C-alpha cells in the first residue's frame, strides 16, 4: 500500500455526492474514486464507470460489495422527503411532505448511515466523512417538523455513532445549500451552529464536495465536527489554506 487511498462516496448522483464523485475521478493523482448511488438511473447519471456500484443503502448486504476494499467514505446520502401530492394554495394552508415507508430519516439518516459505517469498519475503512445540516444543537428546529421525520435528529445520532467509533472521522454541518458556483468563495467553518447568527450561513454545493476532499488529505480535518458555511461571490477572496481552515476546528463533536 504505497497505493493511493481507494474513496468511496455515498448518494453519488446526488447533487453534492455526484460532485465528490466527479472531484475524486479528476484527482487521479491523488484518490481512487469509487462511488455508491440507489439507481441504474443514477449510474448512468454520473457517467456509467465500473467503479459506480448500485445499491440501497438500507439493505446491509446489498451494499457489501462497494466497500470492499475502501480505505475511505464519504457519506453523502440523505432522506428527502416529497410534497405530498394534496395541496391546494387557494384556501390558505401550507404544504405537507412526506417520505416514501421505509424511506424516513430513522431508516436511511440514523440506521442507514449506521449501515454504512459498519460496513465500512468490517471493511477496514481509515477514515469517515459524512456531510450533514447545521441545526441540530435545537431539537425544536423546524425541519424536524418536515415530514414528521425528525430529520436532524438522526443525522445527529449517526454523526454521534461515527464519532464514538474511534474510526477517524469529519462531520460537516452544511448551512443552507447552493447550487452556486464552488471555489469562488471564502468558506467559513463554526460550531454548534453559531453561524446561524450570520448572513453567511448558506454554501456552495460544490464548496461542501472541496471541504469533504481535503478533509481526506489533512491529519486535522480527522476526529472533528464542524459547521460550514460561506461568503457570497465577488465579496472577498476563495478558501486555499486547507490545513489553517482544518486547524480552526477543535470539536470532536
Ligand atoms: N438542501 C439543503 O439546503 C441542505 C442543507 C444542509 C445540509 N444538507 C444535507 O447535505 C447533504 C447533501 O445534500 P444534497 O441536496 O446535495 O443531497 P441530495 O442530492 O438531494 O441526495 C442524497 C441523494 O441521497 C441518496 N439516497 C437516499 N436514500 C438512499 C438509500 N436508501 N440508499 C442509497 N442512496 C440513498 C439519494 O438517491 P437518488 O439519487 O436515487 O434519489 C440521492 O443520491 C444531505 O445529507 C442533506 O440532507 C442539505
Amino acid at each position: 500500500s504505497a497505493n493511493l487511498p481507494t474513496v468511496l462516496v455515498t448518494g453519488a448522483s446526488g447533487r453534492t455526492g455526484q460532485i465528490v464523485y466527479k472531484k475524486l475521478k479528476e484527482g487521479s493523482d491523488k484518490f481512487v474514486a469509487k462511488g455508491l448511488v440507489r439507481s441504474a438511473q443514477g449510474k448512468e447519471k454520473i457517467g456509467g464507470e465500473a467503479d459506480v456500484f448500485i445499491g440501497d443503502i438500507t439493505d446491509a448486504d446489498s451494499i457489501n460489495p462497494a466497500f470492499q476494499g475502501i480505505d475511505a467514505l464519504v457519506i453523502l446520502t440523505s432522506a428527502v422527503p416529497k410534497m405530498k401530492p394534496g395541496f391546494d394554495p387557494t384556501k390558505g394552508g401550507r404544504p405537507e411532505f412526506i417520505f416514501e415507508d421505509g424511506q424516513y430519516p430513522e431508516q436511511v439518516d440514523w440506521i442507514g448511515q449506521k449501515n454504512q459505517i459498519d460496513a465500512a469498519k468490517v471493511a477496514g475503512v481509515k477514515h469517515i466523512v459524512v456531510v450533514g445540516s447545521m441545526g441540530g444543537t435545537n431539537p425544536d428546529h423546524p425541519l424536524n417538523k418536515l415530514g414528521n421525520g425528525n430529520i436532524l435528529v438522526w443525522k445527529r445520532k449517526a454523526e454521534q455513532y461515527l464519532a464514538d467509533s474511534g474510526t477517524p472521522y469529519t462531520i460537516i454541518r452544511a448551512g443552507g445549500l447552493l447550487d452556486k458556483e464552488g471555489g469562488v468563495r471564502e468558506l467559513l467553518v463554526g460550531k454548534d451552529d453559531e453561524l446561524l447568527q450570520t448572513d453567511t450561513k448558506t454554501v456552495p454545493r460544490a464548496d461542501v464536495a472541496e471541504v469533504c476532499i481535503q478533509a481526506l488529505l489533512f491529519e486535522e480535518a480527522k476526529n472533528k465536527a464542524f459547521d460550514l458555511g460561506s461568503k457570497p461571490e465577488g465579496t472577498s477572496t476563495p478558501t486555499k489554506d486547507f490545513k489553517a481552515l482544518f486547524s480552526q476546528v477543535t470539536s470532536r463533536f
